[PDB]
């Protein structure tokens, strides 16, 4: 499979390989350089110190210096070629997965942690990169390398190479034998900061000390553990590969081996041995760098092979000013079959305000997620203007439907562009500044340095729940959407200025489609039609003298709040 | 004034790290040890090539081989130990430092952490206090055995040849400036991208987060857009990144193989070279090779330091956060139970309109007193400030005839008990929840009946198993419904003198609500109890109701009474 991925992924690579070809000329030749170093090393000692001041002047320093300029060069240039392609393919996925994310849909985004989808685009990407450049890179130069001192050892002396050589398959196979918690950490210091308070009026402190004492101690250990395994690996490596040497330096006594050997030639054979001791380190890692590289990347292509949201709608509607009606509807929630809702029918008539209440239990909330068609429906149809939603593609629908919330998103921009998402262009700042002002979220922001234009930014988060409603009714008010879904189950119930807000509200779903998910009375009296919701069904609805005596259960409801 | 700022923060390190002073020192005496074998390797290399190619076999043979594989045995050796020593000091250090953090993070006020998403504060301690020991640990390393090596390495060249020891020495200051100098040109730019990786995260984040407002608002365009800039600015800064290091690296070889040729050089006259051999001449300049490594380090450790004792700042910086004031002195034991607001002001911190205006509510031992409003006043507001979780400005709340500060917090929060449907779970077992920090001090028959007064048990009775089936993860397993009578079921066990009542947040929406309500008359009837009433039960039975609108009372009485008087009361009753 692994070279299946990779080769799924060349593609992506292709374009960029003329940076590759470079780069693995620069490192063939910064190999040689150190090859050719070391073959100087041989006239320095017989040469130069056979009674030769010329060789000692002339050929070394400038020649040295002359190899030390290429050495850089190369590597500058290899570093530069690889550093460009990795940047390259690093950006075009990370594109790609930013992209196809977004337009996958809700189903696909409650499987997964929102920070596990972020380390996909910032890290694993990254990762296959770094692994696969690495990889590259060894082979070629440490291949280059090894080849190229290989040679040179047999040239000067092939006795010892040979020695050596017979000595590698046991060198290899004596080094192929000796070859969670912190998340508990974290957990046991998180746990505790979401229950401060509970910690506090209990007097757990003594417990939770204990606790942490007990998880600290466990990693602590465990991650000695894992430092003392790598510590004694390499130590008997050396020892193992020293033996072989010591093994060759042996047979130098002999007189058959030394005879063809000076200060020179054993200088440079034995330097090129312990030369070789880093690349064929390098060489038998490669493969499993490569290796996780090519897991990173087959965990991408998964999220990539993944099918995005369908929007096969072919009709547009510039504007709806019309009701939504819903025909005996069915949903399920895709991983489990006892449905949120079973048979729904209701009409929120163009321009008047629908309450819906129910039980935390019920899904209240879900009928609001359908008609955006975040999820698709089982059973019945929803239509828009008479037309089901399911006709219309997705752009056209949600530009109809504005949703207002304590917990709707902020974006870190400017206050004004985050009032006018989206359609920063398009709406003058005059308007935005009106916009905030009826949503009597001017007053606070005033106060701010930059006022619209400071930035709520930079993990700033200077604003808080009630604050952000008042924005979100602002966006929902300037856009000036044709249907409102207005989420009120968001408690939002220790606030300061809610004056403010009701007032906000009530502008906002002023002769104005309002769809209520309602926990708040002054919305619950002044909307027009109220829809009871128990677990999946409709139970009953009732307007202005049908609310005095429900026929539903808004009596029990009405005691509870 | 880093280097003072530095070993200040390295002085108020120290108390934690010399318990361990044994660890330091044998690693450093076994980092010695290797340092010398290295420098004994090389030593050999001048008799190999002088007695080895004097015709005398025996060193070649009989020795070499086994003096060079004893001397990596030590190697070996003296490299386990002192890494083995390290890693011990390492984890402790860095044990003990978490435990201090966590410890303290546990005793500071609820605004701070409220203000603070524990992410970062969370994220700061695992991954800091690694970074301070990891850092650390590496500079003491590179110092005592890079430092151990130039020395022996110096003495060996003048040992052999003290006339090319002393060319590279003269040689070694114009070397360091330059080198030092390419070095702060070029690579000092790790922040750079750490910057635009924020970006990056920033925007990756928000899409991920935001991705329904994005799709209902039509923010694919600007927000791939946002992307499309930041990931080739990132991608830029990596290859800057690269760069930096591709120049600086060769750039500083050769300037150290100028040294090293200028000095090769020099050796083609005769004045020097006359004393030398083909042995002391390969020593003398292998062991010029082996000291660019050394160096190399030791130029970078006072960085690789810096960065150690930064981490260190910002944890103490935690440690010197002020912690919740607690001056009160005074411990009571099962306090009676009656609380008097005295004209009590409380404007919560950073906003301009005080939360409760002068309010008097004087709570008699083992009554009730039901704190009901237009949403959005303080009733809830008052239940925080008795367990003194905020400080009031003005006035004073009295438990018992004494002021909640001269109470001890611990004292004072033991004879609070809280009930609301938001109680946190703990991940635990249902039996450990209710019993939740005093397992050692109420018997199992304590628990059963409790959970048993609370009418909890027929849900706990369904539970795979049972009472001590494990309840948490998020407190995903249960309910609001189920939550009130969990806390409910804490209050009865601790039998605490003053219970604060939350039905706000409440659902009265449950199946089982009567037997809600029955779990709460039979846990206020003995207790004073301040409810911040919705539920028509609790209002119906309340000894006082009091209506608070923008932080102040506005009238006070009975149920009966208040409805007979017609005034906010009954309004809000005429509604619902
Ligand atoms: O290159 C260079 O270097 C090198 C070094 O070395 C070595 O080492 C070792 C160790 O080391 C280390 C350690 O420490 O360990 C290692 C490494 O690594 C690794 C690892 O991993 O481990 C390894 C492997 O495995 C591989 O694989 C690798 C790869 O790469 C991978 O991939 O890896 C490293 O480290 C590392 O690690 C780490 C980890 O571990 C973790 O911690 C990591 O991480 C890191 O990394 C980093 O990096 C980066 C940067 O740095 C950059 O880089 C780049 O690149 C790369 C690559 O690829 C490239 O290629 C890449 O990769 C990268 O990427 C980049 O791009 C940075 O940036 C980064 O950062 C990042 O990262 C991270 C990551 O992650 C991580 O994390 C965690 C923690 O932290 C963990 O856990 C994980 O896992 C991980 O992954 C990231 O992450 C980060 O970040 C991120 O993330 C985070 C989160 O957390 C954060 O931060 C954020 O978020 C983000 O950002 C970032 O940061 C990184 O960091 C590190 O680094 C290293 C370092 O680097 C350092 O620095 O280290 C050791 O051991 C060794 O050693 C020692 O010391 C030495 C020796 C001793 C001595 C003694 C001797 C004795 C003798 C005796 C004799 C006898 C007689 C008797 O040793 C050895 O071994 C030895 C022993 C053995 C023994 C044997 C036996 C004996 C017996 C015998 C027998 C016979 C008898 C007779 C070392 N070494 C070696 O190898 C060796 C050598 C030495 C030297 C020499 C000496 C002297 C002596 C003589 C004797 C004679 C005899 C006869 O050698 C040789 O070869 C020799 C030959 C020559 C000789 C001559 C003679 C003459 C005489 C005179 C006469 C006249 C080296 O190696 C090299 O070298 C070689 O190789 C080269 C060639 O070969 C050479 C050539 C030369 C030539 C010359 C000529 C001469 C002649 C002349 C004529 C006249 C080097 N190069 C050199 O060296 C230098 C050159 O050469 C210069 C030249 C100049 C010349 C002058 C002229 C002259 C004039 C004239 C005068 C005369
Ligand atoms: C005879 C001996 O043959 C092997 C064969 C395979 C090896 N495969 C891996 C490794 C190292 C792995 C690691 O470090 O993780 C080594 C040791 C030389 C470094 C190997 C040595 C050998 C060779 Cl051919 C070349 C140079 C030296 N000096 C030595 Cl002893
Ligand atoms: C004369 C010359 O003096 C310095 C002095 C300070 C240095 N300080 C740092 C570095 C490296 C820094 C780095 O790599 O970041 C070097 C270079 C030799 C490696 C230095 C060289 C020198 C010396 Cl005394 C010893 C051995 C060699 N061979 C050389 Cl040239």
């Amino acid at each position: 499979s692994t070279w299946q991925t990779f080769r799924r992924l060349w593609p992506t690579i292709a374009p960029f390989k003329a940076g590759l070809i470079v780069a693995g000329v620069a490192l063939i030749l910064n190999a040689a350089s150190d090859t050719f170093m070391l073959s100087l090393l041989k006239p320095l000692l017989d040469d130069g110190f056979g009674k030769t001041d010329r060789s000692v002047l002339v050929w070394m320093p400038l020649v040295v210096i002359g190899l030390m300029i290429l050495r850089g060069i190369t590597s500058y240039v290899s570093s530069y070629c690889i550093s460009w392609v990795s940047g390259k393919v690093v950006m075009t996925m990370r594109r790609r997965l930013f992209g196809h994310m977004m337009g996958m849909p809700v189903s696909f985004f409650d499987k997964q942690s929102t920070g596990t989808l972020l380390s996909r685009i910032t890290y694993d990407s990254e990762q296959v990169a770094s692994s696969s450049s690495g990889a590259l890179i060894t082979v070629v130069r440490e291949g280059a390398s090894i080849i190229g001192l290989f040679i040179m050892m047999f040239y000067y002396s092939w006795q010892l190479s040979i020695i050596l050589i017979v000595l590698a398959p046991i060198v290899s196979i004596a080094i192929r034998v000796v070859s969670n918690t912190m998340g508990q950490v974290t957990t046991s210091a998180e746990q505790m900061l979401k229950g401060h308070k509970e910690v506090l009026i209990f007097g757990g402190q003594e417990v939770e000390t204990k606790r942490f004492d007990k998880v600290s101690n466990r990693m602590r250990l465990q991650g000695m553990k894992m430092v003392s395994a790598s510590s004694i690996s390499d130590p008997i490596i050396q020892l193992i590969a020293s033996l072989a040497l010591a093994f060759v330096l042996y047979a130098a006594s002999f007189p058959s081996v030394m005879d063809s050997l000076t200060a020179g030639t054993i200088t440079v054979v034995f330097s090129s041995m312990i030369a070789l001791m880093r690349p064929l380190k390098s060489l038998t890692n490669v493969n499993a760098q490569f290796q996780r590289g090519m897991a990173a990347c087959q965990t991408l292509f998964t999220i990539l092979d993944s099918e995005q949201e369908k929007d096969e709608g072919k009709r547009v509607i510039e504007r709806a000013t019309g009701d939504v009606e819903f025909r005996n509807v069915t949903f399920t929630y895709p991983g489990r079959d006892v449905p949120a809702l079973r048979n729904i029918n209701l009409k929120i008539p163009a321009g008047k305000t629908v309450a819906l209440v129910g039980r935390s239990g019920s899904g209240k909330s879900t009928i609001a997620s359908l008609i955006t068609r975040f999820y698709d429906i089982d059973e019945g149809e929803i239509l828009m203007d008479g037309h089901d939603l399911r006709e219309y593609t997705l752009a056209s629908l949600r530009n109809q439907v504005a949703l207002v919330s304590q917990n709707v998103h902020l974006f870190n921009d400017t206050v004004a562009n985050n009032i006018a998402y989206a359609r920063t262009e398009q709406y003058s700042r005059e308007q935005i500044e009106e916009a905030a002002r009826m949503a009597y979220a001017m007053d606070f922001i005033n106060k701010m340095d930059n006022g619209l234009d400071t930035v709520i930014g930079e993990n700033g988060v200077l604003l808080s729940g009630g604050q952000r409603q008042r924005i979100a009714i602002a966006r929902a008010l300037l856009r000036d959407s044709p249907i409102l879904i207005l989420d009120e189950a968001t408690s939002a119930l220790d606030t300061e200025s809610e004056r403010a807000i009701q007032a906000a509200l009530d502008e906002l779903q002023k002769n104005r489609t309002s769809l209520v998910i309602a926990h708040r009375l002054s919305t619950i009296e002044k909307a027009d039609e109220i829809v009871v919701v128990e677990d999946g069904v409709i139970v009953e609805r009732g307007t202005h003298n049908d609310l005095l005596e429900h026929r539903g259960v808004y009596a029990q409801l009405h005691k509870m709040q």
